[PDB]
Parts: C-alpha cells; sequence; structure tokens
C-alpha cells in the first residue's frame, strides 16, 4: 500500500543467519550486503581496522635485545607480568568479550566488524608471545603464567566483567566489552610508556602503538554503537543504563587499583599508573556520551606519558 | 646404589577464559601460551592462515569490465545470483559457524585460529561485494539479494545445517561448519572457473582463487580437529560419528542437486557442477579420514575446469 518504491525491500523481509539461530530456526536468510551499507559509519571502521592490519614478525624486536639486557632481572619480571596479564584480557576479548557482541548489533556489517575486533585482540595477545620469545628465557615466562593465574587482584578484574557476556541485556554487555580495550589497557600502557620515554626497547614500543592503534578503534565503535543504541531508549531506561556504567567503572576502578598497587609495588609506579588509568576512565565516559566526574589530581598525567596517549631510573 | 630423584604445572591448574564461562564462572583463568604451544599444527595453522591475508583491493576487477561487457544479461545476471548465493554462505560462517566452533576447540590456539577463520570469511563476503560495486548495476544486485531470499531450494542448504551450531554435538557441529567451506563452496564455484578457461573475467578467478586458498585450509583444520578427538572415542561411538557424517553429507548432496539444477538451469551447466560438486564431496570424506565411495563416473571434471581450479594464487603487500 505504498505510494513509493521503497528500494532493497527484501531486506525488511528477511533475517541476518544469527537472527535465524536465535529465533529458533524461523525466517528467510539474507546475505550481507555490502553495496547497500545502512551505516556509513560501518563502512568506515571496516576500512580502517583492515587497512591497519598488521602481525608482529613485522617488527624486529630482535634489535631489543641490548636494551632489554640493560634492564634488572626484577624489571624484566615486572614486563613479563604486565605483559602477560595484558594477555589475559586480549585472550578474554579475543574469545568471550568481541565474539560475544556479534548478536548484539544493530548491522549486519557489524557483525563482522566485531570477528575483525576478536582476530586482531587475538594477534595482540600472539604479539606479546612474540615478544616474549625474542626476549624472555623459558622461566621468565612460565612464572609469570602462573603469577598471573594465582594473582587474585588480577583475576578479580576478569571475573568481574566475564558474566556480563551471556548478553542478558545487550548494553551492559556492550560497556562491558569496551572497559577491555577502553579502560583495563591502560593501567598496563603505563609501563610501556613509561619504558619508552626513558629511551627503552624501542621495537617492543612500536608493537604497543600498533595494539593501542587498533584499541583505541574498538573502545570507540563500541562506544558509538552503544550512544546508537540508548538514544533510542525511554528517558527512565536511559537513566538506569547511566546508574549501570557509572556502577560498574567505578567498581573496576578499584579493582584495578588494588591490582597496580601490587603489580607496581616495588617499582614506585602505582601512583602515577592508577591516576593514568583514571584519566582514561575520564574519557571511556565520554566515549560513552557522559561527562568525567574525576579531579585533575585524580587524572595527572607527565607530558612524557601523556604525548604517547595520541636520575631515578 | 644409586640417588633417588613438570613443566608448566600452572595449565592443569587453570582454565581458558571460555572454559570458566563454561564451567559457571569456576576457575583460575590463564593467558593463552603462545611459548608453549600444546599442537604443533596449531602454530603451523595460525602462520599459514595469516601469512595469506589479503583483501580484494589486491586485485585489478575493473580489467574485467570488457569481459563482462561481452555477457548477456541472462549471464550477468546468473554471476550475480551465483555470488550473492556464495556470500550468503560465507555470512553464515562468519557470524555462525565459525564462531561456534571456539567453545569446541582442544587447545586454547585454536580458540583464536577459529576467530581468524570468521573473520576470513567476512573478507570473502566483502570481496564479492568489491566484485558486484566494479561490474554489476544496482538493480543488478537487488535482484540478487530477492532471488537469495526467496529461492527454497538455495534456503535449504543453509536451514539444513545452522542447527548443529548450537553446539550440543560438538563434533556434528565442527562437521556441519566444515560442510560449507568443503563442499557447499563448490558448486557455486564451477561457474567462475567455467568462464575463466574461456577467457571471461578473469580477475574474478583470481578473487575466487585467494578465496579458495583460504577455504581450503578451514576444511582441512576441522578435519584435523575432528580426527584427533573423534580416535579417542570408544568403536560405537566413532562408527556413529561415521554414520552421521555420510548421512548428513548424502542429504546436503540430495539439496544441492535440487539447488544447482535450479540454479543452472538455463545454461546447461547443472550435470556438469553437480559432478564437480561430489568430487570435492569426496574429497570432504577423505578430509574426515573416510573413503569416498563415488564412482569416476559421478566426479568427472574436465581439464579445463582442473586447470583453474588447481593454478596458484598470488607489488602491492599487507
Ligand atoms: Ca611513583
Ligand atoms: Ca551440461
Amino acid at each position: 500500500a505504498s505510494m513509493a518504491k521503497i528500494k532493497n525491500q527484501y531486506y525488511n523481509e528477511s533475517v541476518s543467519p544469527i537472527e535465524y539461530a536465535q529465533q529458533g530456526f524461523k525466517g528467510k536468510m539474507r546475505s550481507v550486503n555490502w553495496n547497500v551499507v545502512n551505516d556509513e559509519k560501518d563502512l568506515e571502521v571496516w576500512n580502517r581496522i583492515t587497512q591497519n592490519f598488521w602481525l608482529p614478525e613485522k617488527i624486529p624486536v630482535s634489535n631489543d635485545l641490548t636494551s632489554w639486557r640493560t634492564l634488572t632481572p626484577e624489571w624484566q619480571e615486572l614486563i613479563t607480568r604486565t605483559f602477560t596479564g595484558l594477555t589475559l584480557l586480549d585472550t578474554i576479548q579475543a574469545t568471550v568479550g568481541d565474539v560475544a557482541q556479534v548478536p548484539n548489533s544493530l548491522t549486519d556489517h557489524e557483525q563482522v566488524i566485531y570477528t575483525n575486533f576478536a582476530f586482531m585482540v587475538a594477534v595482540h595477545a600472539r604479539s606479546y608471545g612474540s615478544i616474549f620469545s625474542t626476549l624472555c628465557s623459558s622461566e621468565q615466562i612460565e612464572e609469570a603464567h602462573e603469577w598471573v593465574i594465582n594473582t587474585e587482584t588480577l583475576q578479580e578484574r576478569a571475573k568481574a566483567l566475564i558474566p556480563y557476556y551471556v548478553n542478558d541485556d545487550p548494553l551492559k554487555s556492550k560497556v562491558a566489552a569496551a572497559l577491555m580495550p577502553g579502560f583495563l589497557l591502560y593501567g598496563g600502557f603505563y609501563l610501556p610508556f613509561y619504558l619508552s620515554a626513558r629511551g627503552k626497547l624501542p621495537n617492543t614500543s612500536d608493537i604497543i602503538r600498533l595494539i593501542l592503534r587498533d584499541k583505541v578503534i574498538h573502545n570507540y565503535y563500541s562506544g558509538y554503537k552503544y550512544q546508537k543504541k540508548v538514544a533510542k531508549l525511554s528517558p527512565e531506561k536511559q537513566a538506569e543504563m547511566k546508574e549501570f556504567v557509572f556502577k560498574l567503572l567505578y567498581e573496576l576502578i578499584d579493582l584495578e587499583k588494588a591490582y597496580l598497587k601490587e603489580l607496581y609495588e616495588d617499582f614506585g609506579l602505582a601512583d602515577d599508573a592508577i591516576r593514568f588509568s583514571v584519566y582514561n576512565a575520564g574519557k571511556f565516559l565520554q566515549n560513552l556520551g557522559y561527562d568525567s566526574p574525576f579531579t585533575e589530581e585524580e587524572t595527572r598525567i607527565e607530558p612524557e606519558i601523556f604525548t604517547q596517549l595520541s636520575w631515578e631510573f
């Protein structure tokens, strides 16, 4: 009964494969249509993440061996532990968190963008392994894995977020997904930024920057999709979601402070890494469309560290 | 006399994240350990699939325009429909089938190999889109999407496999996943190879060969993991699984014959594409460790087609 001829009527008469599977094997399934992109932001993001493909073997980490050998065994242990803990977060994102966003998608193109995210964060975990292969001894590697499984403050950050990935609530799942690359990343990234400012491990620093380039987009994209769904909710449901975001973030900030104090206690870096972490919590809120409540002193970052965001050593 | 006298013990004291969720949020979670690979085959496959990364910008598809313009509207429509049907299979693999194998994995490294498979088959679907953007009118593209959703013989092939991806039986899910790149692909791939053997759409067939290079590994790897797990099961369960594989493959073959007859009906290609399909069904069985029951007559492929199928894929780098 329409007086205009709407193009692509087949789309409204069909379902994506995941929708077919979720709704009890009902409906006619449509192929993705890369010639009709429902949200142009999806095409922009697909193009940037695929143009940004890299693998760790492209960076000659072996050229860091002399720099690595200037670090005491205590510093080498700290780096192996910190990076292995980040590898755990990468593993959760690749195998649970990002793949859980596929069925939560607003568009067919978003469904496969999250498969790229999952694969690329697996590459991030691969690259930590690659760094260790070149620089670390077998004993250093194994001891870091045993420390990861046995450090309760580390385990608790992951345990707090994983339950949301059931997609019992898709928006809560998306917030918990974005908190990995948008927040928990940074307490650990403080360490390579600190080492880079001191002229250590330049080639490893190149891998850290490639990882950062991907993670920034992952956080941005989830926040973009969070805001798009939330704006369509009732004012009441939007208030409930905003209180959820602040509550979960504050909970994760407390868990992260406890973890970073343990990780960096012997080195004095915990207070600086916590302010750096809380600064990025403020940006995480902005990424979801909210205002940062954090103070300047809460979030103060030295310039040699702050620029990389884009006698006593 | 003599003096009376375990590496990586943490691994047995912990679980992977997907397990931790599976076990009801119980256990200590371990990071993937790329320095201690439990099955070296996983490192080999990770290295192969990542070094084979490509995007459709690698291929100068616009150089096919002269030969595309020599095809009739009916042939152009056949090509667009066939490829859009393949894009549906790609979409199912990227968003349902390959994702579903992550929790079925025997090792931590296999979990992330299947995330590569899902993304790369998404690239396959995007590549079809690139071909359509270069060659097809907006009307041809939309017609093909409307034909895909409304063609029951096409839909039935997908509907037969998707229920297994719920993972009630992880081995049945894995077989049903592998049937996509290992079998359902080939009836459609017959068309570009038929065309390029006749000098039509040569650059498009270069895309097809890059897709094939990935799909072959996806099928091989699922068959490797299938065999590894099945080999540890009771003789009764192994024979049950063999019967399941043959029963499902034969039912898929029947659905594929019905679809290819409908798809190719005005063109005379269905009988040839069906033999090409059944040839690859035989290879599918061999890849799971079984013997092919199909005759030489059921599986004949002409040399010019085999030449296109077997040609190697390739200053632009990734
Ligand atoms: Ca300090
Ligand atoms: Ca014929």
